[PDB]
């Protein structure tokens, strides 16, 4: 047991999270549940590693000591049934960076990258940004609302495509994706000769009843095919630490982002980030247990609250992540009139469903990692605003 | 006062300096002067800061308050007399990481940079990583020992230049430029139209009868011409948070940097880089001056000490920096030689003449950023690997 009713003050913890959505939704007076971190303490072994470093006071450039690597193949053992070497590891400062110089590096300009939409919209601007061309394959919104893949899309559009970005667990839909379903899409990559980046920041952030199949654990073959991108940051509410790893079992792929990574200077984890990363892989498995209990509760209780006093809202329960995607279409409103409508008569932030790009309109996406009260007091704001 | 004498044992430190140079001397059992940390406790201030933010126990993350960039202009402004817009800072989490983005977008590939050697190795393998063609316009060394920059060499290399990256104060031999010297160099810089980007990460470390000139201070001419980066992590010795900042007073110089960070999504800085920062700029003035006096103490000493005991080795005493670069050339030994009997014999890890490009060789790098007691015995041992 932690205490996740514990409400902790963030107004002075220089948080994006309440510190800027003057900029977003035009003032900072509003209820935060937008962007992807945690009201959440850091895990007790967390805190003990940083105070055990801090008490060193000396802050000067940092080795990765053979421990960090390991900590995080236990973790992908252990957690994932999904046995890596030490040697396939890069370190990156955050998932995006390391998209972004695969991209670069990995294909031409101008060359044809898919993914799936309604997604976390770095995805899209990471390859416009780099002057690739983005490929959509819009997930199939099933008249159930459930998504899936749109298989059959993915065909019609694949031949040109070099590479194919993966959310597994896809934000914001909430789905863990089965095997089944990963099998289907990795063995048309593999026929086309589509490499996969597989984002799966979220892996560890799955209910119960579903469990996380790392794309690259599927095969051999998926393996080769499949570069992975994880980190502890989503898992353990560490992303103000800023640590991520790449899994590229391919050398030549591993050799590749090494020497982009080495051509704009980024090498070394910060310090702090160093000893969180290997106390959270090795000590905060309880913790994140516990955690996944509470956010379990709260979307129940969030789904119910929903359904009874929001009748006219949809809202298909996450398989996995802590965001909960809620279909307010029936309200009959235009994407900036629900957000006008949420902020000034609610005084909550959502994060909009259109900045998901295709098949987000007329969604809001709803951050649950974040104590009862703090969501219970969210869910009477948003009745407030559309009632 | 501040115990600059204090020995803080660096072993379980996860410090590079004392646990990585094995990959580059053979061995991890020398007595380490080599990379650019210091071994000295972080100032009073700067662990504070840390403790309070690590006590907040949530790592989510940062925004950049209004605070942090005030501190930077406020120091920029008392310390260098350089008054600078707040709107003209850009975070980066490095100095190479910031240069390399600049030659990306400021050039295009095999489009020519000039650098003046002996210097700070990233300078030419971040011009050669970006595929640009890199134009060496060596410094001077004089027969009185000092060096100078080579004017002609510039007029002569410089035609079909882009850019210039210049070192200010200049790493490894301790030149900090005169105004006459900045102004002289940025003139031809001018009629060429070549721009400036001027590394000044040392800017902090300026030893008396000497004061450190931004080059972009020093005219509006100047200014628009000149792109600055600097730092917090050499004049406080917190490389292992990760923070610095780009000066771009041109408003396309500073949207294409811009642009390139979103494009690698590099935008935030970690929790405790953010705090420390501005707790260094605006409460760390006293230990640096601190510092500065221990520094030129420690200046003082080696010099008297290698001129009594080691009289074949040259030295001339740096006007910035805290590293001190001496002529072995004089024992009629080769680079090789010099080498091999100071990591083998001497015990001892400098950073060897060769690896700063032309005009190393003869030369070691000692730094002297440590307290007296170290230095000493690096001293003797270099003193012991040379007899
Ligand atoms: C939050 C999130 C990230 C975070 O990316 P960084 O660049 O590591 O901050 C990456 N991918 C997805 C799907 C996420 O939701
Ligand atoms: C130490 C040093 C740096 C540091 O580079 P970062 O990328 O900030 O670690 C940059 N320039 C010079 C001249 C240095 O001596
Ligand atoms: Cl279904
Ligand atoms: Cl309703
Ligand atoms: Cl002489
Ligand atoms: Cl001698
Ligand atoms: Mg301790
Ligand atoms: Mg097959
Ligand atoms: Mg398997
Ligand atoms: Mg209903
Ligand atoms: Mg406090
Ligand atoms: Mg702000
Ligand atoms: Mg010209
Ligand atoms: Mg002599
Ligand atoms: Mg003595």
């Amino acid at each position: 047991n932690y205490n996740f009713n514990e409400i902790v003050d963030r107004s002075n913890n220089f948080s994006s999270k309440w510190s800027e959505m003057e900029k977003k939704y035009g003032t900072n007076d509003l209820l935060p549940m937008w962007v992807a971190d945690m009201d959440f303490k850091a895990a007790p072994c967390i805190i003990d590693s940083l105070k055990n470093r801090l008490e060193q006071e000396i802050y000067g450039y940092t080795t990765r000591p053979d421990s960090y690597n390991e900590s995080i193949v236990n973790w992908l053992y252990r957690r994932h049934n999904w046995k890596i070497k030490s040697e396939w590891l890069i370190y990156s400062p955050g998932v995006i960076p390391a998209i972004s110089l695969l991209i670069n590096e990995l294909t031409k300009a101008n060359d044809k990258i898919m993914i799936q939409e309604p997604v976390y919209s770095p995805f899209n601007s990471v390859v416009k940004n780099n002057n690739r061309e983005l490929i959509i394959s819009p997930l199939q919104k099933l008249e159930n609302g459930n998504y899936i893949m749109d298989y059959e899309d993915i065909e019609n559009k694949i031949k040109d495509v070099k590479l194919f970005i993966l959310c597994n667990p896809h934000n914001p839909v909430g789905r863990v994706w089965t095997k089944d379903e990963l099998k289907k899409l990795g063995d048309i990559c593999l026929k086309h000769n589509v490499k996969i980046i597989s984002d799966e920041i979220h892996s560890d952030i799955i209910l119960k009843k579903h469990k996380h199949i790392p794309m690259a654990s599927i095969s051999k073959e998926f393996e080769k095919n499949t570069i992975t991108c994880m980190a502890p940051t989503k898992t353990f509410n560490i992303a103000g630490l800023q640590s991520s790893y790449v899994v590229l079992p391919d050398e030549k792929d591993y050799k590749l982002l090494d020497d982009a990574f080495t051509r704009i200077d980024i090498k070394r984890n910060n310090c702090f980030s160093l000893v969180a990363t290997e106390a959270s892989y090795n000590n905060g498995e309880s913790w994140l247990e516990s955690f996944l209990e509470y956010l379990e509760s709260n979307i129940d209780f969030a789904i119910k609250y929903i359904n009874e006093n929001m009748p006219k809202l949809k809202v298909r329960k996450p398989e996995g992540t802590y965001l909960l995607w809620v279909d307010f279409s029936a309200l009959g409103l235009s994407d900036e009139e629900l957000e006008s409508i949420l902020v000034q008569k609610g005084k909550v932030a959502l994060n909009q469903g259109n900045s998901f790009g295709i098949g987000g309109s007329g969604y809001q996406r709803i951050n649950l990692a974040c104590p009862r009260s703090m969501l219970e007091e969210a869910l009477i704001r948003i009745k407030n605003a559309i009632n």
